[PDB]
């Protein structure tokens, strides 16, 4: 009960504001793309939610790429992640790359977006 309470409720705010990397919140995957790469190895963009937030511009690393290709990290599991940067682009953006995550719940066990979050803005 209270699903919501098995998020890292804020961690979205923490990361994008403050910046702290030593955090190793746990986030529901909402969805999952690939994004177009060149001929570089796919590349997969997360949208994510601490239960409060969602937040579009996580990035996967590439080594982390069997994760979803082989189906373990999909739409409505929840992760801890262990290792993240964040990069901000010329234009201010900024984007988060997850390094090192583990899926605590996987999709099935879950089963449903956790809580009504909205989308964080800026
Ligand atoms: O529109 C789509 O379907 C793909 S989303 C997307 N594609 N390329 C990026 C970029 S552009 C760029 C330029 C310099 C360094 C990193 C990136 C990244 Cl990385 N993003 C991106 C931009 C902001 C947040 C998340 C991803
Ligand atoms: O795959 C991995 O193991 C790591 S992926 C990765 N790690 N740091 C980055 C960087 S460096 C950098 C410098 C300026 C603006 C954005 C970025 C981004 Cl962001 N990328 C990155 C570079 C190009 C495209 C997407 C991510």
């Amino acid at each position: 009960s209270h699903m919501v309470g098995q998020l890292s409720r804020g961690a979205i705010a923490a990361i994008m504001q403050k910046g702290d990397t030593n955090i190793k919140p746990i986030l529901q995957v909402i969805n999952i793309r690939p994004i177009t790469t060149g001929n570089s190895p796919p590349r997969y963009r997360l949208l994510m939610s601490d239960g409060l937030n969602t937040l579009s511009s996580f990035m996967l690393a590439t080594q982390l790429n069997p994760l979803v290709e082989e189906e373990q990290l999909s739409s409505n599991c929840v992760c801890q992640i262990h290792r993240f940067i964040v990069n901000t682009l010329k234009d201010g953006r900024r984007v988060v790359i997850l390094m090192e995550l583990e899926v605590l719940k996987s999709a099935e066990a879950v089963g449903v977006k956790i809580g009504n979050p909205v989308p964080y803005n800026e």
